[PDB]
């Protein structure tokens, strides 16, 4: 049937400058040695992106897929959402958003410039006026770092990103933003992935695992999801979006973004020229996470139907996805995945890794993460999220004129806290860096689901606290998958082992501790692991003050 893509040989172009690593990277020297390893991914790499995501899809639709998006369109018709007001949109623009071809930007948008508010009228009329001429988009080369993988190829070619002009993002926001809010969890319930913090992931896995008689889980790894859903995937999103009670004129205008946007369009590199031609999801609009999550909810509750899968319990994030089911013995569990990947198949969702049915939740990798577990001092068992610490340490040793990898090494910490490699190794070096820059009092930019948050590094133990729980201050005894891994990464990467990380976080503690105050409970509360003579820890008040609620919900 249709290709996700079509071609016209011009380049994908870069915006400008793609940034050279220096000789000397003076804030990540001390934490890795191994910098020839770290690397960004540029447009450079860009047309084998390209090959890789274009393909040809067929699909073929069922019984079960029918019956369950029936139960999912009952389920959205109990949702009302409004449009929002063209200025509510504008104020919902990141403070860094991509500038308008028009002459504007964020900045513009989020100050109700009179000019914006007069592009996005206008472009807004010709959505209610004409529902049918594509919107043109810019397609660009995604710049992530990550460490050379020799097993895998080496180096990742970049993701690609596609996205329309500002002015028409803005509108997506009024269209379609309050459904972005509702439709999820009003569809999927506590399936919806996006609504919770490690903490609550985990405590929910458990909660799913303990109710089966028998639990067997696994993990469904869809190969390029985006280029893998179809006009008619999306058609069917917009029939679900219309399911609610909306405004006639948010119904004209979904069908309008539908038809003119999310199906398909024609894209343009940086320099002007046509660049190809989209029939999948595009990466840059607003409804691609909600779209992903729901698509592949319907999809995979399908596929489980149809491979008979007893009593699912799901957790879907994009193209993430969880199982967790009543096992049917060991070889009906293996048959009954072949079949879900077969229907899932059919569904136009095929998998990179073949899934593979398991019966200890540690060995459940999705997201990129798994539970694991630690012991108290006592012997209790405390589980925890926890992930491979390769690519969180290749981020952190990100530096160049541009970019500075502290932001980076927050934001793992906030997610991870309670991970043997977050506590030995990174907060360790970044407690180092800010007490000898002498900037442990200035606040930071904690990055999550494109929102940011000031964070003040000397509040880490409240906060972490308030994530995580007390226990997150004292996992004493770690797993052998968990410690096999992090001391392998930390070779792979040329940083010290664990046991000198334990020196310097003594060293660390001591200057902390010394420096009294906010300072001196970092030191008490984050390190006391590092030390052979317990400190008793104990709930922290300014912790109760904390509301944290709106970081892991999107
Ligand atoms: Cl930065």
């Amino acid at each position: 049937s249709s290709m996700s893509y079509s071609w016209t040989g011009a380049l994908i172009t870069p915006c400008g400058p793609e940034e050279e690593k220096l000789p000397i990277n003076p804030l990540s020297n001390s934490l890795l040695r191994y910098h020839n390893k770290v690397y960004c991914t540029t447009s450079k790499s860009a047309s084998q992106r390209a090959k890789k995501v274009t393909f040809d899809r067929t699909q073929v639709l069922d019984a079960h897929y029918d019956s369950v998006l029936k139960d999912i369109k009952l389920a959205a018709s109990k949702v009302s959402a409004r449009l929002l007001t063209l200025q509510q949109a504008c104020q919902l623009t990141p403070p860094h958003s991509a500038r308008s071809k028009y002459g504007f930007g964020a900045k513009e948008v989020r100050s109700l410039s009179g000019r914006a508010v007069n592009h996005i009228k206008s472009v807004w009329k010709d959505l209610l006026e004409d529902p049918q001429t594509p919107i043109p988009t810019t397609i660009m080369a995604k710049n992530e770092v990550f460490c050379v993988d020799p097993a895998k190829g080496g180096k990742k070619p970049a993701r690609l990103i596609v996205y329309p002009d500002l002015g028409v993002r803005v509108c997506e926001k009024m269209a379609l933003y309050d459904i972005t809010q509702k439709l999820p969890q009003a569809v999927m319930g506590a399936s919806y992935g996006f609504q919770y913090s490690p903490a609550q992931r985990v405590e929910y896995l458990l909660k799913a695992w303990a109710e089966k008689k028998d639990p067997m889980g696994f993990s469904y790894d869809t190969r390029h999801f985006d280029s893998t859903v179809t006009e008619r995937d999306i058609r069917t999103e917009e029939s679900i979006y219309q399911a609610c009670s909306l405004p006639e004129e948010a119904r004209t205008a979904i069908h309008s973004l539908t038809e003119r946007l999310y199906v398909g369009g024609p894209m343009f590199n940086s320099k002007g020229q046509t660049c190809g031609y989209r029939r999948c999801r595009a990466s840059g609009v607003l409804t691609t996470s909600m779209g992903n999550t729901i698509t592949c909810y319907v999809k995979a509750l399908a596929a489980c139907k149809a491979a008979g899968i007893v009593a699912p319990t799901m957790l879907v994030c994009g193209d993430d996805l969880i199982v967790i089911s009543e096992s049917q013995g060991t070889e009906e569990d293996e048959r009954n995945l072949r079949a879900f990947t077969e229907a899932m198949t059919r569904y136009s969702a095929p998998p990179g890794d073949p899934p593979r049915p398991e019966y200890d939740l540690e060995l459940i990798t999705s997201c990129s993460s798994n539970v694991s577990v630690a012991l108290g001092p006592r012997g209790r068992r405390r589980y925890y999220l926890t992930r491979d610490p390769t690519t969180p340490l290749a981020r952190a040793a990100w530096e160049t004129v541009r970019h500075s990898p502290i932001n980076s090494w927050l934001g793992n910490i906030i997610q991870y806290a309670p991970t043997i490699w977050v506590r030995m190794v990174l907060m360790t070096h970044f407690f180092s860096i800010l007490m000898v820059q002498d900037t442990l009092d200035q606040n930071l930019n904690f990055e999550m689901y494109g929102s940011v948050y000031s964070v003040n590094p000397l509040d880490l133990p409240a906060i972490i606290e308030r994530l995580h729980g007390l226990d997150a201050f004292s996992m004493h005894t770690y797993s052998h998958h968990e410690l096999t891994r992090v001391a392998s990464a930390l070779r792979k990467l040329g940083a010290p082992p664990l046991r000198v990380w334990k020196s310097r976080a003594r060293a660390v503690r001591a200057s902390l501790i010394s420096r009294g105050g906010k300072a001196a409970v970092c030191g008490r509360y984050l390190f006391n692991w590092a030390v052979k003579t317990k400190l008793k820890l104990t709930p922290l008040p300014e912790a109760r003050l904390l509301d944290l609620s709106s970081w892991f919900t999107v």
